[PDB]
């Protein structure tokens, strides 16, 4: 426990100090004594104990980017998934072994304190996650960037699993407060909504709006040992400064940053979304506009600024800078436009067409009719340089248009993203490319130069120091501790391919996961798993396209081998399916339900035992990611090849030594490449195979009529087999996989059961499992989110990454 | 300034502690250095440092009441008026002195930053206050006494005149948090609304309910150094544990603790007002029930448990008890009433009858079943008294009901607090006396012992040694500091009537007073007033009750005196009036308007001057009468007589060595009784008179017709000389006076106008004016809330007071 070296030192005046300054804020913060105090109060004062721990650095290290003033990095996004704050801050500070001993000294474990903790899950899935990591790393590598977002009441729904249904409630993550952030209701800034436009003698003049106040709420992100502590600030929707009628009518102002949306696809045009979308990029902008002013006209602004847009989201920032650049600092047109560019760059994150903002012409006029009018006039200049480079060339025109013709007229944000950006860059090798040579293709050809790659990463800290000590610690003991920062060090682990004790150790942390895992889930749910079992995980939001469809063919497949031969030696496996759906995606929904229907069945078997079992992990979140994906044996990424533009949590699994059985897709490919194929378990059609089938037409019908085991599958799902109770229940699930399957799940139906053989059969053998494991692990090092950001800082935002210390 | 000794001492060490702490809270909790640092910042550091000193002895004193179990005193209000901390908490903790100097070697005035604190404005006026001062008084007296009430998110609104009328906004109160409560999440409770009742084996049942959490707020209450620190706790309204709707939704639940309502007369039955009082009276009992059970079966409850209703706000707790002790204790409704009974006491605060509460059966059945269904059973119970007491007496018991029985049947109730309390008192002899003579006969008759007396009081901590700590300096100096908790020894200063250095004492602190309120007006307003002028002030909420009316027809006949007679000498006024209006009470608000218009003429008139000055006194509220009152030479308390309960203002003006003007009515009554009428400018009809007009009907024309100098001015009002770009502005004003006119204005206008010549004659004898100032403040110790707390005390709750210190 204490014992880890990699979780510093527990130094003897410091833990004095710890323990002086514990019992001082359960006196004075808290306002108790030992004799009444639970263990949140205990969370709290150590959790203030710590928190006292980052000022100092905070205070500093703000003041020092006033001093040096360096390049400003502004990370723009509508989601930060940021998991629980206190371990991570004990972490990167060095300060876990003494707050683990001065808490023990006190009579209490830190560990049981830590789960006290809500996770701040300001996102839905990977994209919010990954901006978290970003905010990580760019501390880690000592850039002087802000986080910049909405600081929602609530955020991704808590999910309850009742009568093997999701349950949606309310994520009250601020119920007991946060005591990691600073609220500066002093640095409160007005955003307009509504009103009209005056087009007068010194310009366009932006009035009869209606205001809401934007409340920054300020928390700290400290970097990994190098004593940078920055700044993610978070904007709070406040009112402006019969009777009672009106004042409970503040609420609908404030509204704006009360919830999270829940769907991370299916882009469904609500205003309130728009709301929030102009809130986040309206009070970012005037913060940034300040800052630039009270550092040393608008020449230098992107020399000084830079604005990563995080997918289309905060895409109103170019208009936005556009609309203050020329109507308050009243610049012309032309170097107004030349500012804005040089200073935005646009990240896309999927290639799924209905995952696209397209926002109605009417609803953009209505709420940001100043914002509408300069939209149009960056697409007709656009549209200009695009006749004037490819002349008489209209359909390219048509295509490349920000605004779209349909029945309702619509804005393409990424199309405005791109008009307004230097940089605009995918998320995986694959997915970038994909970009260039068919979604922007067009773009593509106009200015080549504005494409880049920026594939993913992971944080190192969170992904493995934090949720794997044990194996950050196996790892410690023989090629030090450089790698927590410098993640490519990894690759010296290939020198203990044959290391018997290496071997042996990579086993035991492993093993000593999952039983820890198992303990989670016997404490939280008195749900009993087989610890001598594969451990079999596919944890990521419910999706057609991520195909936990697929996983769920296989497991029945499992189920009906075992039937069929009772006597024939299966590998044990425990299968895992978690991850939340989107509260109106019927399939998702329905999927949820698939998977625990099968558990009923598979899981009550007298003839199966513990030989296999289906469970279906409640409510998957990053705090949950930290417990399972050490645990884990076998990550599933198999999403149908070109729908998973990156994909993050396959970068988790491979960094905590699971073994990867996945398609071609995304960074997938990437992983495969850095540790072999050969250390890969690749099936499935490829991106050209996808495609091949969908020139000629995808039928589903011919896969069920040439595989007998998938035959006797989709019976038993349409014949009530797994719901007797409601023999149609899954209709809609065998309607879609038979008639209406955009994602193919029966063309790698095959394939994926023939590949997970090989799975079991390398299961088989523990040492060989255990070296191909060592393979995966020492070339893990490509996807650390340092790697990542000191890309973005040199190819994107010309700054220069650094991992010195400051005093 | 810190030569002041009743301010304490600056001990050295302790002005080095309070600066380090100062400079730890300014770091640590604001997260600031000097460099960036605001006088906010500065502020909230210094109430951070204080509020430090409170926490040992408030951890100490609640669990002293554990280990000592008292008998607890629980105060239930819908208002607490407390205004600022701050300066309350280090007078009462003696720090006072050693934070001025401790801010003054940091360089910073202590006063401007006491400025910053917002006032905890939650309440209305005289109840909301008294509420606050008795709070104060309790903590001193060592009463384990607990305050219970709502926390508004808004308290009354902050009034602006614009164009010379009252405009309400938002009292934001918490915009920048508030330092002095400590949030306590982990003991939230569950209160009921709306269902239905199920009657089964058991008993009754209460099923089907909307639940709406109550989180308690508590704040720290200092006694006067005695180490005593009590505890309010106020309640914060929170939702239970498409998609994002649901979400928004939560604030319905959450409305219920959003605002106070800001009409302090003409009861409307709005269905939130009663949400509103249900949810203070659940969830208090809550809290009161679980801390009984804990100390050591229910026939000893009243013996360890009073509730104190302020007004009939909280008379739910009547019902409400009966239904916790019948439907969830199980015990039978006999001993359950006699607990209930013995345990409350009801306290009334006004005879006006548009004031008094009395809810439709419709809502009550329907927000609240169970509780009107145990309403009926207590009527039918209590009218069998009634009817046992005074057979064949039928009129009686319509009248003695609880049920009213017009088109829509209501519940009063008052009726059902009577019946339900041990004790009933009204807040001044007069008042109470009229209680048991006429309002509330039937009941007197039936059980006269229940009938009680207690004339208000105010703290003369917060009334006299925080706003005016001159004047308490000079008391001091001759009587020692014993007076600050022993009010009666001022008549101690009755020795010094013909003390010449205590007559230019006295007079120098009053011109002291006056010039810094002078130095207010100009700083914040830009209003100059005259300081060698006679300040006189009639501030207190606008009602036609209070007649500000009056007042503004006496101050037109100044006005049209001078310029009848410009040559005339007369005593230079500033005649000031402020106070809030009720949103929707016209006639308040065409109040406001007149006295705006009247000084739209008279200060502008060349003729006037400086002789005659007019001002409106925006948004009065407890911090400004802590400005205002000690800078006063005349007050104004002009109520007709039998209308004003016992008035508070009153009180802190006699203390504060202005002399009064007034009516026989409420507490003014004995005011002038303990200084000798001699002493005091008593004008006008009495009770008797008022009521012998009644009896043959009020005809203000005759008045009129009598009257030229009255006639005179209801011609200007009506012909539109005090509004000539809008003559008929004053009509509604002038039809109310001379056809509707409820208080009788003109009945006592001729009095009022004599009375005020007197003033004026007295005035012009500095030397006799100072003397006869020294006859109030001397004889104004009755008036002490200590006095009236020590009353409830000994014959109400049945506890003996106590000034001894705690270690
Ligand atoms: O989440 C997204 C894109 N997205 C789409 C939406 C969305 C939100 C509302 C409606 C419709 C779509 N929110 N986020 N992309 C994911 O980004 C990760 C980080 O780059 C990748 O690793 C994943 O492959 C990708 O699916
Ligand atoms: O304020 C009240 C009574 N009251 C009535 C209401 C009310 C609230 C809503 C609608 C109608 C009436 N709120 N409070 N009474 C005042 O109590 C003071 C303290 O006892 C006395 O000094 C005043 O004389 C009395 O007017």
């Amino acid at each position: 426990r204490k014992q880890i070296s990699v979780r510093g030192l527990a130094g003897v005046e410091n833990v004095t100090e710890l323990k002086k300054n514990f019992n001082r804020h359960l006196h004075f913060t808290l306002v108790k004594d030992r004799n009444v105090a639970t263990p949140r109060d205990y969370y709290f004062a150590l959790a203030h104990t710590v928190r006292d721990h980052l000022v100092g650095r905070w205070i500093r290290t703000q003041q020092h980017y006033y001093e040096k003033d360096p390049k400003r990095i502004y990370y723009l996004s509508l989601e930060f998934y940021m998991g629980r704050t206190l371990q991570n801050t004990m972490v990167n500070l060095a300060l876990e072994n003494a707050c683990d001993e001065a808490t023990y000294q006190l009579g209490l474990d830190m560990e049981e304190l830590e789960e006290i903790e809500e996770d701040a899950g300001l996102g839905n899935g990977g994209l919010g996650r990954l901006a978290a990591c970003f905010l990580d790393s760019m501390a880690t590598l000592g850039l002087a960037a802000y986080g910049y977002g909405i600081r929602y009441e609530f955020g991704i729904f808590n999910q309850k699993i009742c009568g093997g249904w999701q349950m949606e409630e309310a994520d009250d993550w601020l119920r007991y407060g946060n005591p990691w952030e600073k609220a500066r209701p002093e640095f409160t800034l007005p955003v307009h909504f509504y009103g009209r436009v005056e087009h007068t003698s010194q310009g366009a003049k932006w009035v009869d709006t209606q205001v809401v106040l934007a409340m920054p709420y300020d928390t700290p992100v400290p970097g990994y040992r190098n004593n940078v502590v920055n700044t993610m600030r978070l904007w709070s929707a406040k009112a402006p400064n019969g009777y009672i009628q009106a004042v409970l009518d503040r609420n609908l102002a404030e509204n704006i940053s009360r919830v999270l949306y829940p769907n991370d696809n299916f882009f469904e045009g609500k205003e309130l979304r728009l709301k929030q979308e102009y809130f986040v990029v309206a009070a970012t902008l005037q913060d940034i506009i300040r800052r630039f002013k009270s550092s040393k006209n608008f020449d230098a602004f992107p020399d000084k600024v830079a604005i990563q847009l995080n997918d289309t989201h905060p895409s109103l920032a170019i208009p936005e800078l556009m609309r203050v650049l020329v109507d308050l600092e009243r610049l012309d047109w032309d170097k107004a436009w030349e500012v804005t560019v040089k200073t935005c760059a646009y990240t896309n994150h999927t290639v799924l067409p209905e995952a696209l903002e397209r926002w109605p012409v009417h609803l953009l006029e209505t709420l940001l009719p100043r914002h509408l009018q300069i939209i149009y006039e960056i697409n007709q200049r656009f549209l200009n340089r695009v006749a004037a480079a490819f002349p008489g060339d209209v359909d390219r025109l048509r295509r490349m248009s920000l605004v779209e013709e349909g029945a309702v007229k619509r804005i393409n944000m990424a199309h405005l993203c791109i008009a307004g950006s230097h940089a605009v860059n995918g998320v995986a090798r694959i997915h970038s490319e994909i970009l260039k040579k068919t979604i922007f293709k067009d773009f593509y050809e106009l200015e080549p130069h504005k494409f880049q790659n920026k594939t993913n990463g992971i944080t190192p800290r969170r992904w493995l120091v934090l949720c794997n000590p044990g194996l950050a610690e196996i790892i410690a003991e023989r090629i030090g501790e450089e790698y927590i920062s410098d993640l490519d060090q990894l690759r010296k682990l290939l020198s203990y391919v044959d290391d018997e004790a290496f071997i042996r150790d990579v086993a035991k942390v492993k093993q000593e996961n999952k039983l820890k895992f198992a303990a989670y889930l016997e404490r939280e749910y008195k749900v009993h798993i087989n610890p001598n079992s594969l451990f079999d995980v596919q944890v990521k939001r419910i999706h057609e396209y991520k195909r936990q469809l697929l996983n769920c063919l296989h497991v029945i497949t499992l189920y009906n081998r075992i039937k069929k031969e009772p006597n024939k030696f299966v590998v044990p496996r425990t299968v895992m399916i978690g991850g939340k759906a989107a509260p109106g995606y019927h399939m998702a929904k329905m999927i949820i339900k698939l998977i625990t229907a099968i558990g009923d069945v598979v899981n009550h078997d007298p003839v199966v035992g513990d030989r296999l079992r289906v469970i279906f992990l409640e409510n998957y979140r990053v705090s949950l990611a930290e417990k399972v994906i050490p645990a884990a044996d076998l990550s599933e990424q198999i999403s149908t090849a070109g729908t998973e533009a990156s994909g993050t949590g396959n970068m988790k699994f491979m960094l905590n030594g699971a073994l990867t059985i996945g398609t071609m897709d995304g960074a997938n490919v990437e992983m495969a490449e850095e540790a072999g194929e050969e250390n890969f378990f690749i099936f499935g059609m490829r991106v050209e195979d996808v495609d091949r089938l969908d020139q000629r037409g995808y039928n589903a019908q011919e896969y069920y009529d040439r595989i007998p085991e998938l035959r006797q599958i989709i019976e038993q799902l349409s014949s009530g087999f797994f719901s007797p109770k409601q023999p149609d229940l899954f209709k809609d699930i065998v309607n879609m996989l038979m008639h209406h399957d955009r994602f193919k799940v029966f063309a790698d139906y095959e394939e994926y059961v023939k590949c997970q053989e090989r799975v079991s059969a390398l299961y088989k053998n523990p040492r060989e499992w255990t070296r191909m494991v060592i393979r995966n692990i020492a070339t893990s090092g490509k996807f650390s989110s340092d790697r990542t950001i000191a890309q973005y800082a040199r190819e994107i935002w010309g700054v220069e990454p650094s991992r010195q210390r400051l005093p």
